[PDB]
């Protein structure tokens, strides 16, 4: 789940 919005960065 993090890195599924993380990827914005
Ligand atoms: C939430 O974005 C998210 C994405 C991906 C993963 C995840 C966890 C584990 C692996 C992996 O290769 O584990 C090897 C033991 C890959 N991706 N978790 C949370
Ligand atoms: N918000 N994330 C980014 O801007 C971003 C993170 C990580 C990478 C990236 C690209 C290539 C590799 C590799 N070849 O191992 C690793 N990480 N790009 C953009």
């Amino acid at each position: 789940l993090a890195a599924a919005l993380a990827q914005a960065l």
